[PDB]
């Protein structure tokens, strides 16, 4: 949409000069503008295209830069108090919009506003920040992260205090993604725009970040970035030339089976009965 | 009870045509009786019996229905709102009531109704999942979760970020137990019935599921399933045929002793006060 | 401050014995001023003094006897309700307070009263226990956790689901601290008295406790209790004697870098404008 991203390049440029101050009504009613269609899923940070994924660096400078045009205020918690920027995702909803949006909110399960929800999902209590978009039929167990922008899935299993990395701190070139059909163990952590392809199996306490080789035990081919689709990763070791230690690593130790799929299935009792 | 568990395991059977509007008040005010129950300890998903633990399928069964029988209504958050099904166990009671509980709760601590907190417990900011048993002079740390039909012994001290596996998603056979006087390690993670027996200390960082071979450097005899009574675990790898690389596994490097013991103590002091 | 830390070692030596009602309002009124002294950074559990860091034990003293000395009260939470006797730090604060005060607070971030929290400084929503000290510039990322008297450096990047160790329970002889500059990696643990000295960068599913084996690759010098300034560190494994398996280490495989420094930067624009 040229007609805010022209405005949004321009301010970015000038993005430590800028403040809730001497910012003008223009550019702030566009960061808005497009933070609202974030918010709706009506646009997206990074998307699939031609069997590749495309990150839209203006969309993250938005993101960027409503930290720069909007101020904190006051948050009044029960017991205590925030103060903060970015507002509530689900302050103004009633029932009716709970009702057509179609998804489950665990409390005290709280979501930013410029993230985006898909209908069929649940959100047991974690966390969903800013830009990310979360598609159908997902769910995000117990202080589940998912990051700034991050992409998720289609029935993708976030297991409980798994961590998707985002890109606002420490800032990254691309977003995390984890494509449609993919279940992440318990405790795992997926950082710095590594890439979980379809139908894959991460057990638990594994970390990916750009720098972790991801290795094949059949093939011997060191992978880096990226979690080729229908594979089951789990923590291993690579040794050292003298074999004098060894140090942590990503193994595949195999293709996805009947086995593994009785472990890692969705459970559509728990989904929204239509 | 017969009276009870006989129209559970009948709609059970119904399980995916009973909804919100076509269940009758019979077998509403059942599933509704049988989570009371379990909400004050009167029943209990799983228990021991002549040395064993034994799962009472049809209590996990009436938790799954409360699933299909409930509709989700709106939860007031105070700068945000909730959507689901399962009320907050907390919600009713006064102090009188927690003045005769005994147990204490640091919010932003959460408990789903249909969990049992005994007396004398901690609960630090954490979640604990429907049908759960908790029981006394146990203290769960900040982030940790205690996942749905989980069996948490007396006297147990659950770290910083430690999950226990739950049953619901994915669906699982039997609930995770964790016996008395066990001290389980910072972002630790218990899953898939594995039993982890009285007086064991499982160290950080260490993940224990079915598929996870646990080693005794000492007897060289690897178990699968459970933590033999005493023992104290850490993360080590184990070697291919080839050398070519290694896989993670629990190591079980000692025998719990004075050493050990000076580590992993409970604190009285943060008990309740007679 | 003779006349507080008179009254304090006094009542700590009859720990077992004094309770909210036994209490005498000489030691009840003390405990509560040295406790509002903590809060204000006016007071602080840990520093450093030539170079070497230094417990005040007595401060520790009062930290505990907070707990024998005050009762629980309900906490009325939204749609839950509480039952603890500390206080939420920031259930007095108003805009103005915040607004001088010059950091951020995310819902549904938490403080307990007790706890230092300086300038600029961001909390994603995270738990910060009381008598623990978090210096300018440091962010605390979703899900961490500072424990108890843990002292937190400046310009500190605390990853999501880390967490820092208490001294309450497990009872601790030292806190946990962090030097300036330090960055930690996602769902890492630093817990007993250890210290990590300036600049140095802990990656992800990193734990260490006084029983790590911290190597360097390098030199083949193992340390205990500290991470040298300056450096990198990534989860490993030693082999045993007969080479039958290996167990977790903590390797230093290398001193911080331009190339680590591009992927652990802090960014200035999520900090408070000036
Ligand atoms: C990845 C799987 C599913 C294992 O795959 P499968 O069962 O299909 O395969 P398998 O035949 O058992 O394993 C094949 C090879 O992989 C190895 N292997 C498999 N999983 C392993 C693991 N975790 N650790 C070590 N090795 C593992 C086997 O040793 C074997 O060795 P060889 O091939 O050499 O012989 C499991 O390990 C896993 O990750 N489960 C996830 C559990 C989880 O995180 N649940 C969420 C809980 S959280 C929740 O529900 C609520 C509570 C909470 O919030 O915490
Ligand atoms: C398991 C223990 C207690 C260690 O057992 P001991 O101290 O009795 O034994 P030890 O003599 O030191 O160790 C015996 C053998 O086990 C090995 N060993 C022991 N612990 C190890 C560990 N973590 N990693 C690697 N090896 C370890 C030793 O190297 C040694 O090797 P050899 O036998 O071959 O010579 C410790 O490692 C541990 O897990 N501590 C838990 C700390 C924790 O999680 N605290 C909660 C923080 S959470 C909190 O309080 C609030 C903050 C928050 O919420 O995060
Ligand atoms: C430590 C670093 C920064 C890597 O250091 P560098 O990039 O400068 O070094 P490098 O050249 O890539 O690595 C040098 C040597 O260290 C090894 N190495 C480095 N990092 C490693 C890792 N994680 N695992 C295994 N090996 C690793 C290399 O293999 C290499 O081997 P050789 O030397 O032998 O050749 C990275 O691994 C890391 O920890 N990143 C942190 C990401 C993170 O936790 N982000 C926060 C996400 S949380 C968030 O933002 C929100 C979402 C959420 O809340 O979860
Ligand atoms: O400052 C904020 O409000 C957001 C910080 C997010 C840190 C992790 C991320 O990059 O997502
Ligand atoms: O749908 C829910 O409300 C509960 C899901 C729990 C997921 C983990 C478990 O099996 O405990
Ligand atoms: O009882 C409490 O309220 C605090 C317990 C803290 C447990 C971990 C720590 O030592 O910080």
């Amino acid at each position: 949409m040229q007609q805010l991203q022209n405005v949004i390049e321009s301010a970015f440029e000038r993005r430590a000069d800028i403040t809730p101050a001497n910012v003008d009504t223009v550019t702030r009613e566009a960061v808005n503008q497009v933070i609202g269609l974030l918010d709706s899923g009506a646009l997206r940070v990074a998307e699939k295209i031609d069997g590749q994924w495309v990150t839209h660096q203006w969309l993250k400078k938005a993101v960027l830069l409503s930290f720069r045009i909007n101020d904190n205020k006051v948050m009044d918690g029960a017991e205590t108090r925030y103060y903060d920027k970015v507002p509530m995702k689900f302050a103004d909803y009633d029932e009716a919009r709970f009702q057509k949006e179609g998804f489950r909110v665990v409390p005290p399960a709280t979501v930013r506003q410029g993230a985006f929800i898909a209908r069929n999902t649940v959100l047991m209590p974690s966390y969903v920040n800013i830009g990310a978009y979360v598609d159908e039929g997902t769910m995000v167990d117990t202080w589940a992260t998912v990051g700034s922008c991050a992409q998720i899935g289609k029935n993708v299993h976030l297991s409980g205090g798994v961590g998707i990395g985002g890109v606002l701190e420490p800032l990254q070139a691309n977003p995390t993604i984890i494509e449609d059909n993919c279940f992440i163990g318990a405790r795992s952590e997926v950082v710095e725009g590594v890439i979980v392809e379809e139908g894959s199996v991460i057990s638990m306490g594994v970390y990916l970040g750009q720098s972790t080789r991801i290795y094949d035990r059949e093939t011997g081919e060191i992978h880096y970035g990226r979690v080729p689709a229908g594979s089951v990763v789990v923590s291993g070791n690579l040794p050292s030339k003298d074999g004098s230690y060894s140090l942590y690593c990503a193994v595949i130790v195999k293709k996805v089976d009947a086995k593994t799929r009785g472990k890692v299935g969705i459970n559509e009792l728990l989904r929204t009965i239509d």
